[PDB]
C-alpha cells in the first residue's frame, strides 16, 4: 500500500492530463496565439507542488521543570485563494511529506465544494497522551506564535483547524494567543482559526458537519436514477442497507442521518472488533452503549462479527476511519455497490481500478468528507460578520410567514361570507416546529446541504463531459484542477 | 570526509560540553537554586537547532516563454539577536540540510566577532549559468517577495547577502524589489540586504573585507610569541612563506595583503591547476594575468605544479575555496605549520585531530572568514545612519588636527624669539596622505581591524582558560556558545 | 512634612510665576498682540498636570496555583517631548498621586539636563519580597503587555526604567516581552526600556552614572570663582573636605570620585550609624569593608559618631539617601558651605530659605542627581543605534593620535641632524592607559560630564538673570519651565 503522497500526486497527474487537452481547445481557442498555449500547461506544473513549507523547532518548559524542544510544520499548498485553510495534527507520526500531501488534498477539496481557501496542513511531532493539559496548551500557544511571526496563521493568511488529534480547546487557545499578541489590532483576530468553542466564537453545527456532509454526499447520488441504474438500485423492497467502518464521530453521525431516512444499518466495526445484525441496528442505542462503557463490543441485539465489516453484504459501505482500508486484495470481495469515502484516502488507486471493473460507485473523499470544511468556511465568515447567523432576521421572517398565510386565509374567506371560516393561518406541525426553534445551526445545515448538492451536480457534469464512468474521483480532481487553473490563468504568474 | 552538518553539529556539541560545567559553577553559583541549574543546559538544546526554515517553490517565465518552477530555502538558525544575517546561494547542489548547517555556523561566527546578528542562510536549487541575466533577476525578485511575505527578508528580521554564487547585482535587485513592494513604507528598506552596489547603498570597502579579515586573522596570531613558539616560528631569516588554495576573491586579497607585509607567496592553486616558484609570486602580476586571460594557468615567472598546493612546502597554508579540502587522508602530508581557513569548513574533524597531533595551528573558519560579516554589520548600520561613515566629521577632525599641530608650534616658538622659526605644523608625509584622502573605507577598515584583534585576544584567552592548545576552533565555538548562551539566559524562553 | 506631590506642585508654581513676567516682555514683546499674550500663560496651566494616567488590574497565577489580581499605574506627565521616560516602582505604598508627582518631576529634571523625554512614572502595588523570582517575572511581563496595548510602553512612546525597587532583570523581561509580542516588527523594540543588562542591550557605565553625575555637578560649581567667593572657598591650604550621608550606590561613587580628585572625605553615615575622622577615610577600604561584612559599622581607621553626619564640619555635605533629611530644624546647624543633593528632595523648602539666609549653596536634586537620567537617554539611543559607542572609531582615533605625535616628532627632529633624537611619539602614561583601554563607558562618561557642565552653566545663568542667589533649586525649576514652555509655545495646543 503506497503512501498518501504518491497517491494524491497520482490522482492529480491523472486529472491534470485529462484536463490539459480540453483546457486549451473548447475553453480558449478563439484567441489562440501560436498554440504555444499548450505550453501554458506550466500553470498545472505550478499548481502541483506546495508553494511554502515552514518547519520549526520551539521550546517549552514541561511541568516538571525540564526543557524540551518540539518540532512541527505547516505547509501551504496553494495561495490561488488568499486564506489558506487546513488543520493541525499532533502525533509522533507526522512528516513534512505527509502535511505536504494533505495540504495538497485540501486545495483541491475546497475547490470541489467551492470553498475559497488554499490547501494547507500542519503537524507537531508530539504525542498528546504524554503531555499534561497545561503542557499541551503551552505547546499550542508557542506554536501559534512562531506560526504567526512567519505568516502561517492569520485571519487573512492561513486559518488553521483541528484534526482528529486536536480539539476545540487547542483551537480556542490558538485563537486567543493570536488575538492577544500579533493580532492584537486585527478586528477579525478571532477568524485566525476555526473549529473553536461557541463561547470563543465557534459556529453552531460544527460537530454534525462532516457527518451530515457524508449523508448529503450519498443522498445526492442515490437519488439520481442514471447512476442508480448502472448499479441497479434506488429499490422498492429493500430500499437501502448500509455498513460503516469506524464508529468515530463522522461514522456515528453518518449512521444517524443515513438511518433517520430509511436505510438500515446492518454492520458497524471499530478498531477493536465488529457487530452484525441483518435486521438493523439503532444509532441512538449503539451510541449510548459506546458511551456508557468502553467500546461497541458486546452490544445486545447484535452478534459480534470477526474482522472488518468491509465485506459484510450491504448496499452502502462507508469507510469512516483509518487510511488505506480497501486495497487490491479485499477489493473484489466487497458486496457493496456504493462506497462512500467518509475519511481521507480509505481506498487505494489499485482498489479504484477494481471497483471500476465491477461497477462500483466510489464517492470520493475529496468530495464526500468535505462537509466539515464547508462549515469551517462559514465559521470563518461568522467571525468576520460578528453576528450569529439569523440574529436579525429570524423574527422578521417568522412574521413575514404568518402574514403570507394570513393573506391566503383572508383572501380565501372572501370567497365565502365568513370572517374566520377557513384557516390557512396554520403552519404544518413541522413548519411550526421549525420557526419556533429557528437557530444558527439551521441556516448552516442548509448552507451545507446546498453546497453538497451543487457540488455533486458539478462532479456529475464534469464526469459526463469527459466520459468518465463511475470514476467519480478523477472526475472530481479534474473539476478541481480546472477551477484552480481558471484562477491562475485569469491573471498570470509574476505577470499575474 | 563527513558533511558540513555533521561537522558543525560536532563542533557545537564539543564546545557545548566544555562549557556546561563552568557555565554553572563560577558563572552563576552564588544564587544557586536546587542545582537544577544543570538542568538549564536545555538552553543549549534550544540553541543547537535552527528554529525556523522556509522552503518554497515559485515560478518564473523563462525568456523563451516556457514556465518553470524553482525551488529554494532560507533557514534562520537563531533569533537570539534580532536581524538574522546570512547569504544566498544559487547552485544545483544546495540542500536544506546544508543551509541549515551554514546558518548554524553564522550564528556562532557572528558571536565570535561580536556582530549582533542571528545565523541564517538561503539556497536556490539553480545553476546561474543556465539562466540569462534577465531570468536570473526575475528569479531573485520573486524569491525576495515570497521570502518577504513570510518573514525571511526584512531590515529588522533577516538581512540576506551574497555568496560565491551570487553578486552585488542580485543583492541590488533584492533590495529594490523589497523597497518597492512590501517594504515601501520602511525608512530603512535598503537595509534589507547587504553586499550591494555603492550606488544602491553599499559600504566602501566591502570587497577587500573578507580578505583583509583573513589577513588580520593570521597576523594577530603570527605576532603572538606564545603560539609562534609552539610552532617554532616568527622567524628572522625566512620571515614567512605562504600558499593559498583558491584564487577567488578572498584568496586574491589574502595573497595581496599577506605579501604587502613581508610574506612570500610560493604557490597558488585554482580549480584548474596550480603554480609554484620558491622565489615568490607577485599579487598584482598574478592578478592581472588572471584577468587579461582566462585562468592563472600558463603564468610566466612560475612553473605549473600538478594537483593541489595543499602539500607545497610553506609556512602558512590558506584554503580559500571549496569545502572539505583537508581530510584524514592528505592531512599528515601538509608541510605548513599554520592553516588559515579562508573559507567555511575546508578541514574535516578528522583532519583537525591530525593537525593537532602534529602541532599545527588551524585558524577557524568561524573566526578567520568573519571579516565579511563584520563589515556587513557596518553596512547595515551605514544604512540605519543613512550616511557614509565620516561624511560629517572628516573635515572637522582634519581641522582639529591642524589646530593641534599649530599649538605645539606656537607653544614651541614661545621658547625662542621668532614667530615662524619652528614648524611642527607639518604632518608626516603619510599623515598628509591619510588626511587628504580620508574616506569611508578608512573607517570601515579600522573598524574591521579592531574587531579582528579584539576577537583574536578573546579566542586566545578562552583557549588558555580551558587549557586547550592550538585547538583554536573549539575555543572559538566555545567562546560563541558562551555569548549566545548569556543572551538567552539573561532573559529566559517563554518567560524570557 | 508635606507629600512629594504638594512639594513639586509648589516648586512648579513658584518657578511658574517667576517666569510668567519675563516670559512675555523681553522674550517676545517684539510682535506683541493685544497684550493678551499674558493670557497665553495658559500653556503653563497645561504644563502643570499630567496629561495621561493609566491604572490597571491584571491577574497572575502565583506558583502555588492560586489566582490574584495586581494593581498598578503609569502616568505620563508631558509629551512635549515624544518618548516619555521614567521608571517602574514595585511597592505596596505606591499611589497614583505619587507616580503623578514623580512623573511631573522627571519632565522638568530631563529639561534641566537637556534630555529629550517627557516625564513619566509607574507603580505596581506589590512587595517583591513576597513573590518568587518566577512570579515577579510573570507580573512584570503581563504588566508590559497591558502597558503596551494602551500606549504606555513603546520605544517612541514611553520608555520605562528601573527604580530602587526593581532591577535590570525585570527591565530585561520588559524589553523581551515587548520585543516578542506587540513590538515584534519594531526594529527598535529593545529601545522600549532602558536600564537593561549589557547582554540585553544595556549601556556600559550605567552604574557609575548617577554617582559621576553628583561629582561633576559639584565640580562645575566649585571651579566657578564667583560662587566660590560668595562662599569663600576654592582654598589653598585645606583644598576641599566633604561628608556624605548614605553609603548606597550614589554616595559611594560620589565619595570615590570626589576623593580621586583631592577632596578628603571626613565622615560617612548610613541607616545604621556613622563614622568620622578628620584625617580622611578611603573609598576603597570602606567600600570593601561594607562588602566583606554587613554595614560600615566598626570600621578601623575611623571612630563612630552618633546620629547623622549632616552636622559634621566639612566643606561639602552630600545627602545621598532618604527624603527630607535637612529640615528647618537642624538647617542652621550645618557647618557645610555647599550642599550637593545626591538624592531626590533631601532638603525641605523651609531649609532652603535658611541656607539662603546663611549663604549656603545648595545644588538641586533636579540637576545634581540627573546623571542617571542622562546616561539613560544614551542607553535609549544605543538601542536605537544598534552599535556600541566607539565600535568604529576607537582604532581610527588611536591611529590618528599616534600620527599626530609622530609628526610633532619628525618635525622637531628636522631642527637637529638625527632621525630618532627627539621622542614625542610617546604618550603620557595616563594617555597610554586611556588609549589602551578605550571603551564605551569612556564615551558615556564623557557625554555625561558635558551634559552636567552645560546644564550647570545654564542653571547659573538662569539664576543671575532672575537675580536669584543661592536658590539654585528654583533657578533650576525656572530654567526647566522655560524650556518646556518654549516647546509648547513654538507650536500651540490644538493648533499646536
Ligand atoms: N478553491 C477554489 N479554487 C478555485 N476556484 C474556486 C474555489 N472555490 C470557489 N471557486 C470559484 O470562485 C468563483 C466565484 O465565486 P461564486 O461562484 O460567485 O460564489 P460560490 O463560490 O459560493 O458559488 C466560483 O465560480 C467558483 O468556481
Ligand atoms: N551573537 C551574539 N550572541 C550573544 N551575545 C553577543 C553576540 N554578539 C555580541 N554579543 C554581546 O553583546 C554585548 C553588548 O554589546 P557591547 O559589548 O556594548 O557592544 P559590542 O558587541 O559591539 O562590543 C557584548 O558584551 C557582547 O558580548
Ligand atoms: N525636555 C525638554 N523640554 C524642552 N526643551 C528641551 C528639552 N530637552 C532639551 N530641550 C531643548 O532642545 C533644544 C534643541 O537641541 P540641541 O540643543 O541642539 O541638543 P542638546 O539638547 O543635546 O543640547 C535645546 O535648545 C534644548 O534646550
Amino acid at each position: 500500500d503506497p503512501n498518501f503522497f504518491k497517491m494524491v500526486e497520482g490522482f492529480f497527474d491523472r486529472g491534470a492530463s485529462i484536463v490539459e487537452d480540453k483546457l486549451v481547445e473548447d475553453l480558449r481557442t478563439r484567441e489562440s496565439e501560436e498554440q504555444k498555449r499548450n505550453r501554458v500547461r506550466g500553470i498545472l506544473r505550478i499548481i502541483k507542488p506546495c508553494n511554502h513549507v515552514l518547519s520549526l523547532s520551539f521550546p517549552i518548559r514541561r511541568d516538571d521543570g525540564s526543557w524540551e524542544v518540539i518540532e512541527g510544520y505547516r505547509a501551504q499548498h496553494s495561495h490561488q485563494r488568499t486564506p489558506c485553510k487546513g488543520g493541525i495534527r499532533y502525533s509522533t507520526d507526522v512528516s513534512v511529506d505527509e502535511v505536504k500531501a494533505l495540504a495538497s488534498l485540501m486545495t483541491y477539496k475546497c475547490a470541489v465544494v467551492d470553498v475559497p481557501f488554499g490547501g494547507a496542513k500542519a503537524g507537531v511531532k508530539i504525542n498528546p497522551k504524554n503531555y499534561t493539559d497545561n503542557e499541551l496548551e503551552k505547546i499550542t500557544r508557542r506554536f501559534t506564535m512562531e506560526l504567526a511571526k512567519k505568516g502561517f496563521i492569520g485571519p487573512g493568511i492561513d486559518v488553521p483547524a483541528p484534526d482528529m488529534s486536536t480539539g476545540e480547546r487547542e483551537m480556542s487557545w490558538i485563537a486567543d494567543t493570536y488575538a492577544s499578541t500579533i493580532g492584537h489590532y486585527d478586528i477579525n483576530a478571532h477568524a485566525c482559526v476555526t473549529g473553536k468553542p461557541i463561547s470563543q466564537g465557534g459556529i453552531h453545527g460544527r460537530i454534525s458537519a462532516t457527518g451530515r456532509g457524508v449523508f448529503h454526499g450519498i443522498e445526492n447520488f442515490i437519488n439520481e436514477a442514471s447512476y442508480m441504474s448502472i448499479l441497479g438500485m434506488t429499490p422498492g423492497f429493500g430500499d437501502k442497507t448500509f455498513v460503516v467502518q469506524g464508529f468515530g464521530n463522522v461514522g456515528l453521525h453518518s449512521m444517524r442521518y443515513l438511518h433517520r431516512f430509511g436505510a438500515k444499518c446492518i454492520a458497524v466495526g471499530e478498531s477493536d472488533g465488529s457487530i452484525w445484525n441483518p435486521d438493523g441496528i439503532d444509532p441512538k442505542e449503539l451510541e449510548d452503549f459506546k458511551l456508557q462503557h468502553g467500546s461497541i463490543l458486546g452490544f445486545p441485539k447484535a452478534k459480534p462479527y470477526e474482522g472488518s465489516i468491509l465485506e459484510a453484504d450491504c448496499d452502502i459501505l462507508i469507510p469512516a476511519a483509518s487510511e488505506k482500508q480497501l486495497t487490491k486484495s479485499n477489493a473484489p470481495r466487497v458486496k457493496a455497490k456504493i462506497i462512500a469515502e467518509g475519511a481521507n484516502g480509505p481506498t487505494t488507486p489499485e482498489a479504484d481500478k477494481i471497483f471500476l471493473e465491477r461497477n462500483i460507485m466510489v464517492i470520493p473523499d475529496l468530495y464526500l468528507n468535505a462537509g466539515g470544511v464547508t462549515v469551517s468556511y462559514f465559521e470563518w465568515l461568522k467571525n468576520l460578520n460578528h453576528v450569529s447567523y439569523g440574529r436579525l432576521t429570524f423574527k422578521y421572517e417568522r412574521d413575514s410567514n404568518y402574514h403570507l398565510l394570513m393573506s391566503v386565509q383572508e383572501s380565501l374567506e372572501r370567497k365565502f361570507g365568513k370572517h374566520g371560516g377557513t384557516i390557512p393561518i396554520v403552519p404544518t406541525a413541522e413548519f411550526q416546529d421549525r420557526i419556533s426553534g429557528a437557530s444558527e445551526k439551521d441556516i448552516v445545515h442548509s448552507g451545507l446541504a446546498y453546497t453538497m448538492e451543487r457540488s455533486a451536480r458539478q462532479i456529475m457534469r464534469t464526469a459526463m463531459k469527459y466520459n468518465l464512468g463511475l470514476d467519480l474521483r478523477t472526475a472530481a480532481y479534474v473539476n478541481a484542477i480546472e477551477k484552480v487553473f481558471k484562477v491562475y490563468n485569469e491573471a498570470g504568474v509574476t505577470f499575474t
